[PDB]
RNA sequence: ACUGCCGUAUAGGCAG
């Protein structure tokens, strides 16, 4: 709809970073970027996404209006990463394609870790946290990931990303200041 | 497979 242009950005091959780190940098780059920009008109996929091995592939597509996608290849955010990639041009999308939801999964991977919250929203102990939360609440996710680094926190945490089930037209809606869907979709192709 | 948040929640959502 409103977002009808995208640039595609192609990681290269490199002997000393594996795909997955280029990767991940870029994606966190790309956050930096959009926390600076603002707004929530900004998403990205992953066209390359290879989902029976839950990879993300070593395309990324940002999805934006045409003049966004220009001030994004200018901006530093890409310092000391332009090397590492081939950039398309900024270009209208085909069509007809698909629209799919390219969103942020969480799990409760971590059982202890609710327990603690548990303590602390009912005054309970460990064991009685234990005896309400048991081992089996852990779920893992069969989901491509990036490794993050937050600044704010000092995590070092993996950001599962699901690319939804393909729809014949879009909703209203926005992303996330790391492009992901708070609602809105993107093109898929 | 981290830390936390919302929620009565172990349901389910969310932040970096």
């Amino acid at each position: 709809f409103t977002m009808d242009h995208y640039l595609d950005i192609r990681l290269r091959p490199d002997p000393e970073f594996p795909p997955a780190q280029l990767m991940c940098v870029l994606f966190g780059k790309l956050h930096q970027a959009l926390v600076a920009q603002g707004g929530d008109r900004i998403g990205v996929s992953f066209p390359d996404l290879d989902e029976s091995r839950s990879r993300l592939g070593e395309r990324l597509r940002i999805h934006a209006s045409a003049d966004d996608l220009r001030a994004l290849l200018a901006r530093p955010w890409l310092e000391g990463l332009r090397d590492h990639l081939q950039f398309g041009e900024p270009a209208v999308v085909p069509h007809p394609t698909p629209y799919r939801q390219v969103s942020r999964v969480q799990a409760k991977s971590n059982p202890e870790r609710l327990r603690r919250r548990l303590m602390r929203r009912h005054d309970l102990s460990e064991e009685e946290a234990r005896k309400r939360i048991p081992d089996t609440v852990a779920r893992a996710l069969d989901l491509p990931f990036v490794t993050l680094r937050s600044q704010s926190t000092g995590q070092h945490f993996r950001l599962f990303i699901r690319h939804g089930p393909l729809q014949v037209t879009a909703e209203e809606g926005g992303f996330t200041c790391y492009g992901l869907s708070k609602g809105g979709f993107v093109p898929w192709f």
